[PDB]
């Protein structure tokens, strides 16, 4: 079974597209008392208006999620910060405790900051620490470009690296759509256009609807678990802990990456030219900051 | 493509779960500036990462739903703790009426199936504030009703809820019944699985499903709802004439008209094509005729304005 | 993973089918050396194109279904001696590379295989599900439906017995939108419909000219479906009676719950007695069918 | 209504495929008596299992494909080929132009070059609509390969394929890559050309094994296909088309990117292509050229 930790707005998100799949049994868990049973409730009467045979629970008791494959951290706190720190703090022994052999992929912002807190709190191996940030900023990328273009997004293969917020660059030089290169298509004020909505595209949402991302997460982590369960070896972009690669250790970047059935198998490296390493650099010391305003008990 | 006139919380559920199944362009519309769009927008992402090529818009202009050939109805307000039973019937029945004048001069030939609670009265005045026939004027209420009579019944057996066929009738709330004598499980008749005293904890437990979710995270259901338009979308657009219980405008079905009841009906792509009838007992009967009590009860107090 | 052995046309509609939903990985085995690594290797690149990563083999060697939960035998030819004779060899494999996977017979007449494979494979009643009831409903509620002008969604069809000539439907337990079937329909066209679902595969052979192979392997996709699920779901199988209807070492079509871990346990049906009647006689025509195997291979 | 032509062997694949998916009422339409109804029997029968509510028909009546939005050609058989099929695809294109005037026809019938070449004349239809079945199982073919070599999910594969759909067919490296890395970085010239051999041989390899030429391959391609046209995706997908203008070539058919909608091609994408790629192009097209050349001109035009 699955369990989501969060019974919140991207907590819920995830519980109704999972749901739909089918790819498991699914626990939900959160502190507050009723609040994760409730939901489950009505999102089992759902599944079986939809006919989905699959066991559907919520639970205040931490102890439950013991047996799991997937353990999909969403409990942080939205957009309208950094307290989402001892959450994870909080939420890192309890794993730690009744889910040891798990694999984790953290929804909560700034997520390259929590997969590190994360990850130095449990104490778990680099490859079962997951943060969920390229497979999103990818989609979006691949959402303004077809938009401009006037073509589906299924066919635009966007290129990203860095972190997940201000400094995420782009790379367009590897970047296409249905094979043609993309800085064949447009021109330089037409890419820079599309880098600035898919940076600003979550505080826009939240500017506009009055609370950030949900679905976007929601639906990234559904790709996640169907990669782990097929042992599929894809490669997607996530945030993950540093240990020599693109240079850099003992710090979490949004790198490529192959993920399997227990995991990160490896971390690909993609050829840059030196302003990309530059760009990249600037992400590397951009997450920097956010972990050194973090208090050291917490690091 | 589909409408949505919401952008809440069972109309964003609903939303989500029709971009999975990528039926169709989706088109969401409220009230409150920039919130539509910055849904639309996200949902629009998550499309783009499961690759489901359909498009998402979000507006706040009623005249974008021309061309809808269905327009799902969410709009109202949901039941809240501590909350009035008619504090929550007038409200709708103004937003039902509100919205209605849009539907009728913006999309003429859709089909529009409503969630908003009471269902049966806000059917009612949907049904006559747009001049539609009842044939493409639905309340969703049956469907639901079923699935968790179903779940119900399959947590105290041991079963698959798809292996469970409840029949149920009357109205969406507290004078809905089911017909165990027309049910069954894997083939073998309720009342031979189950004892009578069973039989009526499973129907509390459906009749009052809503109100114990509502009390335990806090606000009504929304996912149940949702997940029972997919189907009725499915149903319309595949024109499987399905069999399905709707909240339906009666004109002489079971011998009433004029007042809306939970029913059975076959579900087609131009809406309902008939209404079925199912051969009831005088004990039956007697539950059916106060059904259609309560919803005549809910109608009478609202407005004549609202009610006609 | 997933073990189809077979490679043959239903064997090859359950790969196709099978593939599409993603499950799990499958792994095709027949005898024929060649056929069923081509066939993997066609079917992996429509996989392709579709994006369904999951992994896609074709083989000689039975021993690769080593691991398997579930294996789906597809192999016989659609004939009793033949298909019995290639139920015991296949049954010896199973024995030695599958002993703690569900295997699933479609080769027909399954009553009579599902039996042999029981008998040679020595593996507990309960994991040697034979296919049929599944298939007989889909076809009753596909035309109660084309009559009635109702989607077969709509319909709940129940039947007994066995895979064959003597197989009966329980109108009295069967519906449609909840209405009872015999306040819809009357006698004589409850029986064309009974008529038509009894000749139903013997109709498609005339037409087409090989026997029907799409049913079987979408009711393969159910049954795979209900076991990794674990749904606890209630569908009609041929399965070794053992005291069951008041019958016992014997193979008829009957209504069971199925998981994770194969059958759970058969539904009795409140039968009249007409229609335990009808059931004597299916348990009855299985048991010529049986009698007709030699000793050895039963 | 999505009407196939065939009931053959990718015929029916293509049937089985589409009714999972459930897009659309699907039509079997065969020359054989009993044939394609007894197979839209077995098919139906399955789609009430799987209670995919979906219509399921046969029939041996052309009349019947009236109403189509797709009209999918299945039929061919698997110089001594060539000719039969064209002359099948002539006698299949007064039928479709007479019953289904408001069509998108897709041919999965091989040759597709010179098959697509003699529906388009032959049905008098724009070239919108005529599109012939190719690209998509080249480059799904080319992902597989590499992800095989590489021990990476296809899907995170992107192979560039151009030409035509057979020896001549052929990748592009320096557009494909695979994970956002480049095809030419990760395998050595050696490597790329093992790749390729395995790709080009495919069919061959199954023939071999399986003794019958590929069917799945476009089946499956044929419901992506459909799925874009369904959606008016504004899809990007390598298409065997009738050419005017477009990549320097004219009144012959080639396997070209093309932007797919729910009215047809919207427009051809021309690739930035190097000399060596132009001339390797320019084989393709010859090939088609003499391929076309070798019917008779009843048949061609």
């Amino acid at each position: 079974m699955i369990t989501i930790l969060g019974a919140g707005k991207v907590g819920m998100a995830t519980a109704v597209m999972l749901m739909m799949r089918g790819y498991d049994d699914l626990l939900l868990i959160a502190r507050t008392p009723g609040k994760p049973q409730g939901e489950a409730l009505d999102l089992a009467h759902a599944a079986a208006e939809l006919g989905v045979d699959i066991r559907i629970s919520g639970s205040n008791s931490y102890e439950d999620m013991r047996g799991s494959d997937i353990v999909l951290v969403t409990a942080g706190i939205g957009r309208k910060l950094e307290a989402n720190a001892n959450t994870m703090a909080d939420l890192a022994e309890k794993i730690k405790a009744y889910a040891k052999d798990a694999i984790v992929v953290i929804t909560t912002n700034p997520v390259d900051a929590m997969t590190y807190v994360m990850y130095k709190k449990t104490g778990f191996p680099r490859e079962r620490v997951i943060g969920f940030s390229g497979i999103l900023d990818s989609a979006r990328m691949a959402y303004y470009i077809s938009q401009k273009l006037g073509v589906s997004f299924k066919s635009v293969n966007a290129i990203v690296l860095g972190m997940h917020g201000q400094k995420m660059f782009p790379v367009p030089r590897l970047s296409s759509v249905g094979g043609v290169p993309l800085e064949h298509l447009m021109s330089k004020e037409e890419i820079e256009e599309v880098v600035s909505e898919t940076v600003n595209a979550g505080a826009k949402i939240t500017e506009l609807r009055g609370y950030s991302s949900n679905y976007g997460p929601a639906a990234g982590l559904v790709l996640t678990v169907e990669a782990i369960k097929r042992d599929s070896k894809r490669i997607y972009p996530y945030s993950l802990y540093l240990q020599g690669e693109y240079g850099y250790n003992d710090i979490v970047a949004e790198v490529p990456a192959v993920i399997g059935k227990s995991g990160i198998e490896r971390i690909i490296e993609l050829p840059l030219t030196e302003d990309e390493k530059r760009k990249f650099d600037e992400a590397v010391q951009a997450v920097k900051k956010l972990v050194e305003t973090l208090p050291p008990q917490l690091r």
